[PDB]
């Protein structure tokens, strides 16, 4: 289905951003800018800022180790997708 | 991209299930039912027990207003999510 699609789009995109370098399971800063800038251009402002990164990076490590899991990440798809609904 | 198409996927989703009865923005249990037998076909069991919907429902529903809404949906795809993502 379309919701069994988009659920497997989310494991595929993190998965090719988290293993570009060091943890291949979680995405440290520069992976977690470049995902956002090549992947949510439509509903996030391009990051240019490393003070815009760092500030991203805090808000979503939970678990305070620096780098963004799967379910951290799960918690940004959920903050982007809870604000798209509220727009419309 | 796919990840802004996987976002817009689960609104549309939401949506059609939601409206169907009563409020026009979350899901009643029968609402919920169909959510999960005709689009979760691939990852979940089918439903057919009442007992079992009752009980997906009091693990959702977080707000105890006995439905689910937006939030609470995307509480749901983030477990199926993550279970997808560790079984694989
Ligand atoms: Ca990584
Ligand atoms: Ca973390
Ligand atoms: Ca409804
Ligand atoms: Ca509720």
């Amino acid at each position: 289905s379309e919701l069994e699609k988009a659920v497997v789009a989310l494991i595929d995109v993190f998965h090719q951003y988290s293993g570009r370098e060091g943890d291949k399971h979680k995405l440290k800063k520069s992976e977690l800018k470049e995902l956002i800038n090549n992947e949510l251009s439509h509903f996030l402002e391009e990051i240019k800022e490393q003070e815009v990164v760092d500030k991203v990076m805090e808000t979503l490590d939970s678990d305070g180790d620096g780098e963004c899991d799967f379910q951290e990440f799960m918690a940004f798809v959920a903050m982007i997708t809870t604000a798209c609904h509220e727009f419309f």
